[PDB]
């Protein structure tokens, strides 16, 4: 009580501001503030919105006790402190009775004892009503906790133990400090910032991405650029993806080679068609001739049923054979004349069938001494050396490296939340400096590590991957 | 100002502020900046600003009252800029109607305005990055509310320009909102939805689709204690005290292997391997090398040895679809197995000894298949020593229902979130059905169903079984 | 031991042929036979060689007994039946030792019991150091039921009880017709000659589509055959696809428009790069525009992390929107100005940057009348309207119904059935009378229904579909 | 010669020197040649027959030296014609011969008449438009290199059943032939029963994975530790006592927890599992408990929360220290009296729920910074279980580790045959701050980075070393 800060509340209506001290000011209306506390309350829930009022109360609190702090320095303690309840008689919240105080700076003692009549909180909860078994003045609750734990130094925790919300006869609190507390995790909890507009979006990008796990076959790499190795296999590849060339990758086993031939062939022409990928080194020879084309049913190596070929599947299309050093002599001779001539037998049929099959293998091995070995044709060779195409390692595409690794953490984040987030400068010039057999299978196999491997910190362990054993 | 300087009367001693019939309060300028920036960061920009909007729309109205009952007639200009001059007074904003077109009898309004040292702006100061769209929300609602109740028609304010998004000048223009072209945007802001329910359906549809995951019993017969399913429960729990094999005599699509998985979760080898087999499978050579295994050497053309699948399920139990599809030398070694407790894998001499619990199944008549010698004696009379014949759903008709239910909310959350209706017709429809396929069409149907829903409160009649 | 079987083995050494009777003979080294088991078993399984070296024996005991049949004409009936293993001593296979016999072939009556010494199967058998687990004398037990069926005109069924290669003291087995018999499934098995090549293809052939199922699927049912209202979709397609232009798909619910987008991408110029469809029946409120053009980190946003949108996801490629009526007013007014500006800037985001996404929208609603009561703005709408292309109903393309089914049903038959491909022209005809309100959805679904309800039968039953309630 | 093929039919044996002999009908062979074709092809057939008839042309290459120890460098040779001829094969001319033991030049052409295969194929015919004697050709090439030591080659270009007049056959060193690639890939084993196990096995565990996996870290012995662990959960598995599995992050504490409710008396109840760490704890309260529909806390529609989804059933919490305060309370209160109340409801519910909790930090001292209550603690410390990290479990690593290969192994297909006892060794001596997961991860790494029959390399895991 006893106000006398009146006198100091000055205000020029000519320029729409209303001042206080060096503070600016402003005059809202009560209805609306009910009308706001209402739809809060049926959007959010009641321990939500008291949450959200009690931490406003307290910023309010913390800003008017650096408030009267600038107003009188050199008061006393208890006028000093009597400032707050004034403030709250000031500004027209809270008539304030204090029945009870006691306080003492340097010895660290707190009690009070107040009641506050004429809440505004109250009045807007007529309003707003139903079952309000709980006290209702929150911003005031705050406010008083902000105040006070400013002017002692110590955390102070007030409790309304009575509100006329809830029936009861005067809205009566009590302020000590929070060691003096029995249980304060729930009202440390009540103070939390608890931003649910993140976990909303948080959950939104976990379902989107959970949902589109299906059919997930189309972001891979080989779409970042900022290196000149791969904007050359790139515009080779545009290259490539205009003519009717047979092409060969040429490369290094883990660097993807069967994503290049499906970007090539949505590059070029054919886009629409079929692709067909096959794997060599999968299929034994005696069955990689019988699957790359077909055979028909008869007396010779027939079988029940007659079965189309990989080669007629990919038809008006494109084959991909990785591993093509691995093809029986005579596969080789029938991919021979399907290349130079576009025909095709299926095994055990004497009669022809046309195709129009573009045609990219690739392989790891040295094919030039490999023909030197009798391994493989010659004239395949020939046919098949058209168009090479390198696929450089990360070896040779270090500092490309990082823009890789992080776009690989965001493909594991959401599959397990925002783990890690930190780089580890010391682990990224480890990367930076290391050969890389598994150029991309190595790379998310060691990032997968490092993301289950770094639980209890938010930054990645240098040890994590690459460990000294 | 004549003479509104007057009309804010306050009272410390009673820690009250009044305006004219209507009480208010005072704040700082700094508390409102991280009132808005702690509402903005818990919920969306357009969930705040709707907020802001709707607060400054009711003060507008109450104000406007307010103006009306404190100056009668007047005239018509000074009463409308009782609310700008209403802003001034509460050191909101400095009002500059540079253009105004007035008449409330015949409803013309239009009207072009500057807002100076508006408070949003100087919130939005706290925000050091320019907002990319205008700020001030509850001056734009309490202009709109003011102009609206005070010509009886609807009257919307558009801020063409602020200065919180690195403009000028804060510049709005006012038109009743039939005059606009699109209004719909302004409108979005009145519709409140409660997000902490979009937080409890988020989290409940990435919990039901990570539910999804790799559970291994949940599928269907709950705790509907049917006479048929109430017997044919304790007959399978009495069956899982002891090791004795059982044959599971019913219908195409019943899901007999799931009742097998409850029948060794109700047994006493529950956490041991359980391993299902199909015997539709080919079943020429590999039948056998794959339930009883391959050595390898030269008496056998196995270059690696390969364990089978009944010494996977090892201490544990062994699930056996359509066993009348058996090979006789299979047939023999499972009576081996059942009888000896013995398995010798094939072109391996030596013997080992195993504990394995067996569950046969089939769907044709056990008996008249081992007539005409397609099944042996010994192990037809070793399986039947403990029959559970399931029964149809023509005979669960009470069950029917339930299921129902149950799948209605397994397949809502399916990509859907859809309706929660039945359509007691359909209903009617549905017991009245010899269902060749117990529950196997049944869900199919019911997906169906789901096909030809908008997501209208109820399943279509006519969605299941159509007229043709 | 007979007079006629001595000296019957008539042979001419210079002429290069070998006699015995009146049939052609072979002299063969039994180490040769071994080395040729042996091959036979580590090539082929235990009872593909039982299978092959019993009916290879009940061959020769068949021609065997037409000839002592014709040898010594007049019956002696216990002479003939004793000729026959009389017959095997002579070839140097077994020495027959017959300890019970009893015959009389016009009651049909038959019963034998008796010993092989010296068997040529158990001395192949000592060549495969581990013993057998069964017995070994396969040939000698299909020549002994050849010859005993064709003696006595009755099917007559012989059993190795003891066998001196599965470890037993001595070869005994015992013979009596097949119908006198409890179990003669296990012997009957052997006579049935399934190719293993074909169990070899089919293993291929399921591995491999099983395996396929990593590659993206190559399409969906959008490719059929040149029907007219198809065929004025797929060349009005081509001409949209080949431009940049935004392409507006009005139709009806279950029509399958996504795939339609799809195939509209691999037919643009950017089929390499990603492609986004976006469904707009996930909820709307802050968070569809979030999703559709992401968000910054900031305090102008309740964002901790920055997310990219799902159209930055779709730069140089295409991006397909479903529902698009269904967009809240912000996200229209973002996607005017990406289809009009080729710019975009995130939720809460300071600078901008541009992008260049083709756009297909898609629709059931009539679009116009959606203008009117404001729920879609007009620019949105006459940017989008430029190029409509409205999908009919499976109705007006009823001759497209069984070119879509027949796919379907082979699409089906590899789904875990391996079933049936049939029709049933009946059902056929019920099908073209039908609205279908769900086209071609409410069809695939349906046909799994009755791939359910069908097992051997061919034609899919024309009740198993839609049966009366 | 015929005078040295003296047998006795007394004992049902025929000889031939010391090597036993049999006679086999001719029509027997054309049945068996027919069913062979029918189930195995031709090219197949062809090459079985090749190498056949060059095991017994081997045979009896041994034998025709063991027969006339002294025979001429011509005679040797001629002994296999004349074989031939004696066993009613095939009649011998030769047309040329040349023949030099030391110098390894050979070369010879000679007529095949009367050939049984030929005989045959007039009783099975189709094509044949390819040469038929495939068991004599063997055993030429098989007698010739026996004989010269060289490899020879003998091709048949010409035979009766490719409607030729006389069936003509040359035999020349394989040095000296143009393509002799397709008969030595004839002479192939091709095993084909072990390609089928092969191609089932691989199909049965693709169809198999799709069925979703139910567990694998429980079931590794032969340790002290493991002993010790499983007959913890053996005995804690009978009772209804609340369990804390205290151990260390990445130790599958969840299949832990599985295999001890399948152990239990509810096993064919439900069994729900919740990871605190995962849910924020706004959400954790009102997801264990679930929330009541009304003004309070929103919710347009009830929603059940997981512990009533576990009813009969048993409920694991890893990292229940990270539970707010309420939920705290609220799990006592179900701990201890087995009753639960939704958020924003004031029913209360009864339930029969077994609990697990788990954690990796120090819970004993967490309550003293008051982060944890007290009484919570206590009632959750009742039945304490640590689970070891693999360092203590050193001796059991090598099986964990084989197992994990195998079900890598099968996770291509057809991978390496070895371990490389420097990598045991190197495993052995790692601390492993991720037990199974890391172990997994760098197995499955190492794997990856190798795709010959050797050994994984010691530098595929553990790589900068
Ligand atoms: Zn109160
Ligand atoms: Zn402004
Ligand atoms: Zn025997
Ligand atoms: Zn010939």
């Amino acid at each position: 009580m006893d106000p006398e800060f009146t006198n100091l509340i000055h205000f020029q209506s000519t320029e729409g501001k209303i001042w206080l001290g060096e503070q600016r000011m402003l005059l809202l209306q009560v209805s609306a503030m009910a009308s706001f506390r209402r739809e809060m309350v049926n959007t959010l829930g009641i321990e939500r919105a008291k949450g959200f009022f009690l931490r406003q109360g307290y910023q309010s609190g913390l800003k008017d006790a650096e408030l009267a702090r600038k107003l009188r320095p050199n008061a006393s303690e208890y006028d000093m402190f009597l400032a707050g309840p004034q403030l709250h008689s000031l500004k027209g919240l809270v008539k304030v009775r204090p029945t009870e105080v006691d306080i003492d700076k340097e010895s660290g003692r707190f009690y009070a004892e107040m009641e506050w009549i004429d809440s505004f909180e109250v009045e807007i909860s007529q309003t707003d009503l139903g079952q309000m078994q709980d006290p209702v003045c929150w911003t005031l609750l705050g406010y008083a906790c902000a105040y006070s734990s400013a002017f002692m130094g110590r955390e102070i925790i007030f409790k309304e133990v009575s509100c006329r919300g809830c029936g009861g006869d005067k809205c009566r609190v009590i302020g000590k400090p929070a060691e003096e507390w029995d249980d304060v995790a729930s009202f440390k909890q009540y103070f939390k910032n608890d931003p649910i507009i993140e976990e909303l979006y948080e959950l939104q990008s976990q379902l989107v991405s959970l949902r589109t796990n299906l059919d997930k076959q189309e972001g891979q790499y080989y779409g970042i650029g900022q290196t000149p190795a791969y904007q050359t296999v790139r515009n080779m590849m545009d290259k490539a993806a205009q003519g009717k060339v047979s092409v060969l990758l040429l490369g290094e086993t883990g660097v993807g080679k069967e994503v290049i031939a499906r970007s090539v062939h949505l590059r070029s022409k054919r886009a629409a068609e079929p692709f067909v990928a096959v794997n060599c080194a999968a299929i034994p020879p005696d069955l990689i001739e019988s699957e790359l084309f077909g055979v028909e049913k008869g007396a010779f190596t027939g079988a029940t049923q007659s079965r189309m070929g990989r080669f007629e599947r990919a038809d008006k299309g494109t084959i991909f054979l990785d591993e093509v050093i691995e093809l029986s002599p005579r596969a080789q001779a029938s991919l021979l004349r399907v290349l130079q001539e576009g025909e095709l037998e299926r095994v055990g049929d004497n009669r022809t069938r046309k195709i129009d099959v573009r045609v990219i293998a690739a392989t790891h091995e040295d094919l030039a001494e490999a023909v030197k070995a009798g391994r493989f044709r010659a004239d395949l060779y020939y046919r098949l050396n058209v168009f090479p195409v390198a696929i450089p390692a990360l070896r040779e595409r270090r500092e490309d490296i990082p823009l890789l690794v992080e776009h690989f953490l965001q493909r594991f984040h959401q599959e397990y939340g925002k783990r890690t987030l930190g780089l580890s400068d010391k682990a990224l010039e480890a990367c930076l400096h290391y050969s890389w057999p598994g150029n991309i299978r190595e790379l998310e196999n060691v990032i997968e590590r490092g993301i289950i491997l770094t639980d209890p910190n938010e930054s990645i362990s240098v040890q994590a991957l690459f460990p000294r054993a």
